[PDB]
């Protein structure tokens, strides 16, 4: 698979997340992140995407050392670590054709796994409209420990 650049940027109280929304198959929320382009850096790539939908540019912000980085079903996600910006930046997408909103969220609220459906005796689990920020969020919390305490 192709991997995936992008970013968790953080506020300044490091209390919460922004997590983009789009549409269809990506209707859900998750973090701004998209495919690498040919002979691209994986820091322009995430600077890239999270600029196209957000409206933010985080090339001044990105530490090299500073992500979490995923491998899920065979594709390799990264997202560089971005914390302190104020909850009063304006975000606005260039693409509104594939981003439906940008939101804050609290982290400590944010699930950190999905829920099973033992109530039902069923196997699976249940829909989540998180799914995707989801892998991150427990890794996210201990890099935040780590790092700040
Ligand atoms: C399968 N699937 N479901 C949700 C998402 C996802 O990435 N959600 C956020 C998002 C990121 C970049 C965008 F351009 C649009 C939306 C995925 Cl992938």
């Amino acid at each position: 698979g192709v991997p995936t650049y992008g970013a968790i940027i953080l506020d300044e109280t490091l209390e919460n997340v922004l997590l983009v929304q789009g549409y269809l198959a990506k209707s859900g929320w998750g973090f701004p992140k998209g495919k690498v382009n040919k002979e691209e850096a994986p820091h322009d790539c995430a600077a890239r995407e999270v600029f196209e939908e957000t409206g933010f540019d985080i090339k001044d912000y990105i530490c090299k050392d500073d992500y979490i980085e995923l491998r899920i079903n065979d594709q390799l996600a990264r997202l560089y670590i971005i914390p302190g910006i104020p909850k009063d930046t304006k975000f606005n997408p260039k693409t509104r054709r594939e981003i439906r909103n940008i939101e804050w969220f609290s982290i400590e609220k944010l699930p950190c796994h999905r829920n099973d459906m033992t109530p039902k005796s069923k196997l699976g689990l249940a829909p989540n409209k998180f799914f995707m920020a989801i892998p991150f969020i427990r890794p996210l919390r201990d890099w935040l420990s780590r790092r700040f305490g």
